[PDB]
């Protein structure tokens, strides 16, 4: 008990939160289906354990989707400053994405600091995954420099780790938006139901994503369009084709569709026809060629079956 | 119509909301299952109508859970001040919990003021319930003093009374967090469904809880951990054992579990086996001893049946 002066990294955090009071902010909230993420992530991690690679996370996939969305809506990367006493709009050269990395101090007290993945608008998924894991690696063995903490344009936070549903976070001076990712659980009204009953109805898991922006330079219509593009990408055929291509997954990705009723030809008959198809025609998609080669002259057989 | 100067208690409220602009705040939101509260509250109120006691409310139970959570995460009870021109962290001696009590004035206009339950970290549930009902009693007959309104460390508000789903409230100078409790209804997408269909699926009621905190002294990870502990407590065996012990309820509390499917031995057979168990072995848990005495030498029979 009593009074103690604030010192060190904790004094720096306190001063920056006082400066943040001079930014007028507004937030947008949107909830998105998550089923196709769960399925297609399992297919990539199955391929990597064959080749003694690692895992990919949900933060990797949502992070990459965020970069694609900022390229589609570039107003989200702008900021405000007063230069020679006049109001000014600042348009950067690169998209530099800040991650919220929590590193414990020598004393024991936790202190969050934001490190940057730089020049993200020139990367494919493989390049992006490498750059990400570099920052996380060096942080765990204390080898980040002064340049790693400078030049952030847009930021990403993950309250969903602990299990928070959504947050309204603060925006630090220099940037235009901060994006937050909430929990990927069932809603609380379904948390005591049977797996059988949920499977019958067709109830999926959801993720809630937030956008907190500076209203002097970004308008509300732009922030809404940004969240709509992120929703579309996480259910889109072309998006999941690009990721599978980069990680060398031989199968076609699972596609987004509505549940169909068990009418006409019974679903058991349909599962028996799938077993016959693989026993007859499955050799047409098998890992038999040691080169990644298709002879351009020859015609490709149909394997939609 | 026209312009009228603000006077009295309404002028004091206006001045405090102007001072609140110098606190940088952030909010976290979490939704929690509520079924086990509804069931176990009914068992306590059944015992009290036998002994011509009163009722307990949902605000009593959530209030007590809040005190247990602040003891598990003591950073949530700290505040900020500038003392001799230096930044300072203030760690109090006690947890003093402020209730939002609305008392009408002589004119007729409603005016909310916050009264404090003091030294809450030294109380069991019985002691807590007494202290709470003291403040509410004295407020209704105009016998609160100046000392009742001074020294609040943390606060609780209930927008859910009217039926609001959640709020983003303001934080008054002197404190570090304010907790808000929303509505305990079904979601709006289920408000026109049959009781039969909802019972079949296994759909429960939920409560949404918010945390609004000063970012100069409390970080987001701490606020999320605080809401996770409150969620766990309201479904925990040990928590409900402690409340039942204090209020002298002779039965075991209802426990948290997932709905099981009607397979193998039919559920009707299981209900008939429960009727036989009580008719045979129910005397082993009956209110037959006028003392609260168990002979330590003798062995206790099994009554899990």
């Amino acid at each position: 008990p009593g009074q103690t002066p604030i010192r060190g990294i904790f004094k720096s955090i306190a001063k920056n939160m006082d400066i943040s009071l001079e930014i007028p902010t507004a937030t947008s909230v949107r909830d998105m289906p998550a089923r196709l993420m769960f399925e297609n992530r399992a297919m990539v991690n199955d391929q990597l354990k064959r080749t003694r690679g690692g895992k990919i996370s949900f933060t990797h996939i949502i992070g990459y989707a965020m970069v694609k969305a900022v390229m589609a809506h570039p107003d989200m990367n702008n900021s405000y400053d007063v230069i020679d006493g006049k109001p000014t709009l600042i348009v950067p050269e690169h998209i530099n994405l800040g991650l919220a990395i929590d590193l414990p101090q020598k004393d024991g007290s936790r202190a969050l600091v934001v490190a940057a993945i730089k020049e993200t608008e020139k990367m494919n998924f493989s390049e992006f995954l490498a750059a990400y894991e570099d920052i996380v690696a060096r942080s765990r063995k204390g080898k980040l420099t002064m340049d790693d903490y400078q030049g952030v344009t847009v930021s990403l936070t993950n309250p969903g780790g602990i299990g928070t549903r959504h947050s309204v976070p603060r925006l630090t001076k220099g940037q235009g938006t901060i994006i937050g990712v909430g929990s990927m659980d069932y809603p609380a009204e379904f948390q005591g139901a049977s797996e059988d009953r949920l499977a019958e109805l067709g109830v999926g898991k959801l993720v809630t994503i937030t956008s907190t922006y500076d209203h002097r330079v970004i308008q509300g219509a732009v922030s809404g369009e940004f969240l709509r593009t992120m929703s579309r990408l996480l259910t889109d055929d072309s998006f999941w084709d690009e990721i599978f291509d980069a990680m060398n997954v031989p199968y076609t990705p699972m596609r987004w569709a509505q549940d169909v009723p068990n009418t006409g030809v019974d679903k058991n008959t349909r599962v028996m026809q799938l077993i016959e198809a693989y026993r007859s025609r499955g050799h047409l998609i098998a890992d038999t060629n040691p080169l990644s080669w298709v002879q351009p002259g020859m015609p490709v057989p149909d394997h939609r079956d």
